């Protein structure tokens, strides 16, 4: 019954884009075949401190299928200032910088 965290690398199929509402939407593509699995995704202040900040709007998203290369749409709310969207862990981690004004 239970699904664990996805173990493989993701890519940004669509880079984060401002929604006009203080959030960003992005699309992920997954390279692994261990789906369904939970996407390791968060917003962090920097790559050296992965303490989660910001706020996920699309919380707890999943890769839905054992099929490779399917897309998952995620909305998230960065904190004011500079942050990084990080997907995956360790040598599978990808990241995208984000700057939010106010």
């Amino acid at each position: 019954t239970t699904y664990s965290m996805c173990t493989e690398k993701f890519s940004f199929a669509k880079n984060p884009a401002d929604t006009g509402h203080g959030t960003v939407v992005l699309e992920l593509q997954y390279t692994g075949s261990d789906g369904p699995c939970k996407i390791p995704i968060s917003i962090v202040a920097s790559l050296s401190d992965l303490t989660p900040i910001g706020r996920m709007v699309t919380a707890n998203p999943y890769v839905a299928s054992s099929e490779a290369n399917a897309k998952v749409l995620v909305e998230m709310e960065p904190p004011f200032g500079d942050s990084y969207i990080v997907v995956g862990r360790g040598d599978k981690q990808i990241n995208h910088h984000w700057h939010k004004a106010g």
